[PDB]
């Protein structure tokens, strides 16, 4: 039927209805550490999210959306490898149903338990739509999560996801401060590639940091109570909702740091 993370409709399916699946910078993708090269060119990552304006939490079907006004100049990503300005338009994680699974990216065959990614487009073209249509419309910004301390700065979103159990559920989520959620360190890794889901548009510039954050088990334990199927229907729940590691192909992965 339609695309899903099941047995049926899940990643190794995706390829019939979308056949960019099999494409040329298809992501996830696993990074080498050892492989990927230090690029003393890469100008510094800066981003600004002091007036980023939260409006709403989504489930839908697929994770969970924290949307943003994107309507002004405000919560703003560049440098680092992108040329121009991109604006924060949502974030959503991937997750595993156990605590050594859950992540897309992977860092020399690791998995963290979760991935945090804070989609942001390129101002150039006008808004997230047109932008999905370009090799450089996007630029996602991933972190990984590992389980150990708790992240105060996401339990706002923890606690809210009661109101959000099944797809298509939405509620008001408003001065929600992504600052919050980034680790100390914004040492990345980047590489050109797609979003993780179908339609996977080949539209993104990758840039995932190396520092996890940490969350509690029971804050992770709070995302694996959401469920897939929507409210009157059978309980599925929403976990492991990544897609694996994809081919590198002809493409190399840059670090900003040595
Ligand atoms: C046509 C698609 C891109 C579209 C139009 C309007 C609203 C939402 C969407 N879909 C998405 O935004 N999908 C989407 C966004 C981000 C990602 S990810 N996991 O690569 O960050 C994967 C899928
Ligand atoms: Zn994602």
């Amino acid at each position: 039927h339609h695309w899903g993370y099941g047995k049926h409709n899940g990643p190794e399916h995706w390829h019939k209805d979308f056949p960019i699946a099999k494409g040329e910078r298809q992501s996830p993708v696993d990074i080498d550490t050892h492989t990927a090269k230090y690029d003393p060119s890469l100008k510094p990552l800066s981003v600004s999210y002091d007036q980023a304006t939260s409006l709403r939490i989504l489930n839908n079907g697929h994770a969970f959306n924290v949307e943003f006004d994107d309507s002004q100049d405000k919560a703003v990503l560049k440098g680092g490898p992108l040329d121009g300005t991109y604006r924060l338009i949502q974030f959503h994680f991937h997750w595993g149903s156990l605590d050594g699974q859950g992540s897309e990216h992977t860092v020399d065959k690791k998995k963290y338990a979760a991935e945090l990614h804070l989609v942001h487009w390129n101002t150039k073209y006008g808004d997230f739509g047109k932008a999905v249509q370009q090799p450089d419309g996007l630029a996602v910004l991933g972190i990984f999560l590992k389980v150990g301390s708790a992240k105060p700065g996401l339990q706002k979103v923890v606690d809210v996801l009661d109101s959000i159990k099944t797809k298509g559920k939405s509620a008001d989520f408003t001065n929600f401060d992504p600052r919050g959620l980034l680790p100390e360190s914004l040492d990345y890794w980047t590489y050109p590639g797609s979003l993780t889901t179908p339609p996977l548009l080949e539209c993104v510039t990758w840039i995932v940091l190396k520092e996890p954050i940490s969350v509690s088990s029971e804050q992770v334990l709070k995302f694996r109570k959401l469920n897939f199927n929507g409210e009157g229907e059978p309980e599925e729940l929403m976990v492991d909702n990544w897609r694996p590691a994809q081919p590198l192909k002809n493409r190399q992965i840059k670090a900003s740091f040595k």
